[PDB]
């Protein structure tokens, strides 16, 4: 039937959690071109600011519809509609900070649906995270492969520190489309091409995000 | 004193394990010194669960727990003010648990809410088809860190087969009372026991637990401790 | 200046996995600057080996990566002092490597001493049962720490049945170049490729692999 | 007998951590059903070591443990045939130690070979550093799996500044006996305690280890 996923869409984000014991709440408006793999998105502290932790940890956790698939890869996200998809990941830093996230990915119109819960625990006090001495992420590779019905990956990202060093971390992610399984073209072993921006930090309150995506094979 | 020799527990708990929303309620009693609990938990969301119940059982207690050789209480030391805690358990065969809990006292009860997210339980594991059977003892090692109190902990988890699933367990224990009237405890070890009493139409569990913070005792050290 | 467009390899590789001992000598050749490479390795003593080749494929080359983007080959540069680096890699389902290596350059030939200790492997994994069918390419994340280069990557071995195995690797390279002169390269990537080309009788194996050092493209 | 009151201990460990090479060699003696032991370290090769000891204290002997509770001693009941183990020790901020090594005995003597790779010690973590001042005491659990026995446990090394620096350790022990003849313990604890008394000039230490195989008490 019709097809859901436009050239043009938009984003609607709540997202909420707890970092080393302080809650915080997030909303987040955006926009992006779902095939040509680019994206940004306005997001607003509502609750818990001015946050107590650097805001770049919370930027991989605001969006798997926008991403540019190539050499014909299925698209397991965009594929995945009307019945929309979820995520679950675990996110290990080497210092010993840890992330865990759930989110809900649904579409209304042309709006996708971003419902996201976090929890931060073990992030060291003098550590760049609590103590906000970071400044970005390097663009990250995620391996993408097939397990037990649904999509698995995992990737390392490196955050940048404003002592020069990197703060590295490993993430491991399940992909649940809603779709039927026999109704799933799922794709093979690939990779997921991500890189992170924030054009923008305002008052520790306001944060403008942009995010381009590519979906391919090695070389 | 805030504490005394026989309290109750209330709970709850919301979460997600693997995509599937649950919610629970507990409620039941203990003696804080004698280090012993039992607590009735109802999931009245979600239910029946999709995974073993087991996994909670340590996600709903750190005021049970009987303290020897003049080991420091952080947990009951630091009402009225209560703490929180922030753990991160992680299964050798990819699962993982992040968990956020609030403890506060009202009266004659101690209060728990608790959140947890669960991740990537393997769907042909233990866990997702409910093969385990119950938890070994485990030990706790606890050591003060920038301010506060940490853990860490291996779990053995029982299974059906015979085998054992482990994890990996790391705790940020939080304490509300001001740093100045904090009495921090050296390094030690936590013994935990649980046991699942009871399992009854996969939505009421009666859980019991007994706890011990202890130096370690079976092999002695010339100088205390 | 000390590295041309052909050179040749010779590495010895000795190690204990899962308790079994073995040795095994590899004799190859590459073009250093075209980032490609291949080796005939044979197993001298523990043959045949109880475990998937595979893992230890990775283990047998950092001069013969292509570097684009002006990116500064912290490896071939090192020269004629060589490096070593050390590496632990942790499979998710508890079987863990560590690898020291030393690379040195005599003439024409890069040298490799290679040190192999694997654990845990689980009884009836892919690894210990041959059920390995070679690895996907990998991205390896190269980035400066504390005055050497370190190395970060996820590799994903294939299997027989269809499945993954996934495992997490952290190396620190050694240059061993008086600091001064080192010409540290800024954060970036390395894609490798490895093709086992012949395996036979459990002693017998040739191995190639391209590899490219680049930005995020 | 085969194992007696008061027997002897004969090491030999090699190794390189972070690319450092060492040798060191062993000689002492305990009580093994006492579950205690002493034990003289030479380092013969790579002196003065540029990391802690204090690494090197743990893959320095199963056999000096008492047993209470009837747990079977699946180290004593190993010999004469012995056993051997493997392990890696992952450290909270990135630094790994893996270690194979065999005992086997003879006479009145328990013969240890230990091979060690360690890796991505921090530069300024506290092992490089040596801002270590020995380990706490730690508890392992033990456990069968596939025919051997398995172990996991979490250290914990004091820093000089008053914090700790954990790391996990997982061991897979392997019995040389049959599988027919062997007798396989079930799920228990290891309370063990290390100690150096003395450790002049970085090259000679004196290390002292009490230990209690045991049931939740
Ligand atoms: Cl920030
Ligand atoms: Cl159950
Ligand atoms: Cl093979």
């Amino acid at each position: 039937g019709a097809p859901l996923v436009t050239e043009d869409m938009c984003i609607k984000m709540t997202m909420e959690g707890t970092i080393n014991g302080h809650h915080f709440k997030c909303v987040g408006e955006g926009e992006g071109k779902p095939f040509e793999g680019t994206q940004v998105e306005k997001i607003r502290i509502t609750e818990g600011g001015p946050l107590p932790f650097a805001y770049d940890i919370l930027a991989p956790c605001c969006s798997k519809t926008f991403i540019k698939h190539v050499s014909g890869i299925p698209d397991y996200f965009k594929e995945s509609f009307p019945e929309g998809f979820t995520w679950e990941r675990t996110q290990i830093f080497e210092d010993g900070g840890s992330l865990t996230i759930h989110q809900d990915t649904s579409l209304q119109g042309n709006n996708f649906i971003f419902k996201v819960n976090v929890i931060g625990a073990n992030f060291p006090a003098n550590g760049p995270v609590m103590q906000k001495k970071t400044a970005g992420w390097e663009p990250s590779v995620e391996i993408l492969y097939p397990r037990d019905g649904v999509l698995c990956g995992q990737a390392l990202m490196a955050l940048k520190c404003t002592d020069g060093d990197h703060l590295t971390s490993h993430l491991r992610t399940t992909y649940r489309s809603r779709k039927p399984s026999n109704a799933v073209n799922m794709p093979e072993f690939h990779f997921g091409d991500h890189r992170i921006e924030i054009l923008k930090a305002e008052q520790g309150k306001f944060y403008e995000q942009y995010e381009s995506a590519v979906a391919r094979y090695c070389e």
